[PDB]
Parts: C-alpha cells; structure tokens; sequence
C-alpha cells in the first residue's frame, strides 16, 4: 500500500537522524570505551552482574537494521551503556568516570533530537 510506503519512508528518515545522533554520542566517548561488546572471554562474570549488555556496535547493527522505531527505543539502548558500566565498575575507575562523562555530554545531543524528532514528525 502507499500508507505502508509512507510508513517506511518516515522510519528511514528516522534511521537517518538516529545515524547523526548516534555519531555526535560516539565522539563524546574518545578514549573509545563504549565501541564494542565486554568481552565474555576477558570478563567471564559479566553477564552474572549484567542481564542487558549494550555498546555502540551493537546499537549501530540494529540501526542499520532500521531496527530503532522511535527515538525512546534509542535512548533505552543509551542509557543501557551507561547504567550497565556504572553499576559493574566503581566510582574510581576511568571506567565509570567514562559513562558520567558521556552521559552529560550526550543529554545535550539528546535533549535536541527530541525535539528535532517532534517538530519534522
């Protein structure tokens, strides 16, 4: 149908936006923290302490997948990164220093997409 057409048109321009928000987000993580999966063989406890493991390369696959049907789906993804490495690591590590940084950093990004999302529909 042409509504079904409409329909996918809209979440690719979505996925289109998402790519950019993802990007800016990305660049807030220099030291590259947050790119890939915690290993299961370098970490072999993690998923005992985490039932929900993100990271960047994970979020880009299902972006690309055109995965993400709203942008409240992305930021679940997000904050999953962040609240999953401030709750296995300590307030001490570069680790959790990472993860506060990156959040307050990507709420200004965010905060803009929302409205960005809102305002083109």
């Amino acid at each position: 149908s042409m509504e079904q057409v409409a329909m996918e048109l809209r979440l690719t321009e979505l996925t289109r936006l998402l790519r950019s928000v993802l990007d800016q987000l990305q660049d807030k993580d220099p030291a590259r923290i947050f790119a890939q999966p915690v290993s299961l063989k370098e970490v072999p406890d993690y998923l005992d302490h985490i039932k929900h493991p993100m990271d960047f390369a994970t979020m880009r696959k299902r972006l690309e997948a055109q995965g993400y049907k709203n942008l409240h789906e992305f930021e679940e993804d997000f904050d999953l990164i962040i609240d999953n490495c401030m709750k296995y690591n300590a307030r001490d590590t570069v680790f959790y220093r990472a993860a506060v940084r990156l959040r307050d950093q990507g709420g200004v990004v965010l905060r803009q997409a929302r409205r960005e999302v809102d305002s083109i529909g």
